[PDB]
RNA sequence: GGUCGGGUCGAGCCUAGGCUCCGUGAGGGGGGAGAAGUCGUAACAAGGUAGCCGUAGGGGAACCUACGGCUCGAUCACCUCCU
């Protein structure tokens, strides 16, 4: 239900490299290496092809970047039909 | 005191060669942490082919095989040597 606030932007979970590492394709057609925050690492499982909300990092902000929440279902079905993101987005 | 001649000592400077230090450096190599990737299951019980040492060959990877050695090897039957 939250949404992007900032130079935060939506993302499609694509493979997990292991250790707490993700990655992602964001909305600005870019791939980025995602380090996962340990905080929602412990209780939040996230699997490959998910819509979920990125922030760069503040110093090379073009490969990097930390996953701060996760689209259920619901929430993702609410946006496809609301307008806001589209569906070949989700589908690559 | 000037000028020239002779003998000797000499910091510095130039060239060549030989050693050595500092900065960058394409490319390559293992080491150490991390643990929400991956393929197997080598070790610990007889760990499911006992394990390990030396040498040599082979294999995605732990590993496998041959010759000589050690017990830091389990079970059953028989034998030997003691207290
Ligand atoms: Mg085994
Ligand atoms: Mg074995
Ligand atoms: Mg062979």
């Amino acid at each position: 239900v939250p949404l992007p606030e900032g130079n935060q932007l939506f993302g499609v979970v694509e493979q997990a490299l292991g250790a707490g590492w993700m990655d992602v394709r964001c909305e600005d057609g870019k791939i980025r290496r995602c380090r996962i925050p340990g905080k929602l690492r412990r209780r939040v499982w996230i699997r490959v092809g998910d819509l979920v909300i990125v922030q760069p990092w503040p110093v090379q902000s073009d490969k990097r970047g930390d996953i701060v929440y996760r689209y259920t279902q619901t929430q993702v079905d609410w946006l496809l039909r609301k307008g806001k993101i589209t569906q070949e987005f989700l589908t690559g």
